[PDB]
């Protein structure tokens, strides 16, 4: 079963919001050092984007980031509601089904 | 139509960036491994599609939006997210 996808539910320890963070190739660094905080809640995707599962309001997210990395930073921040994916390895698919119920 | 947002790993950037072409003026790139696309496709559809050209064993996600907030200097990727999103 390498295929796999989730509602996203918000029930037990799945927080309701559920938030896709994107960012620019230059700035991959500084946006993970800034995403760790944010504990087990979130996984890195790729160098440029991030799932975050935490009640914030986007625009919120959004305020926040650009006081850290500063105003004119280039990000986008989608609220998601499913998510389809596919992996290969064992260690990624087991965190990942946890960190999407 | 539908919003979604395809990520893929690192590795696959210019295979995943030369399939999203197919979808034109709907789709926007983000970054070297993040798009947007606007388009009435179901996701388990759109991820067999990717992974019969891609491979089999390729890394993807695609999630379905329901809002978007960005600041941007990609003046293609402000233009179809104000446009096409909603
Ligand atoms: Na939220
Ligand atoms: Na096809």
């Amino acid at each position: 079963h390498h295929h796999h996808s989730s509602g996203l539910v918000p029930r037990g320890s799945h927080m309701a919001g559920n938030l896709v963070i994107v960012c620019r190739d230059q700035d991959a660094d500084a946006f993970d050092q800034l995403m760790q905080e944010y504990g087990s809640f979130q996984t890195r995707l790729s160098s440029t984007a991030w799932y975050l599962n935490m009640n914030i309001v986007p625009e919120t997210l959004q305020e926040d980031i650009l006081e850290r990395v500063g105003k004119y930073t280039t990000l986008y921040i989608f609220e998601a509601t499913s998510v389809t994916y596919n992996t290969i390895d064992s260690n990624a698919a087991e965190t990942l089904s946890t960190l999407f119920g």
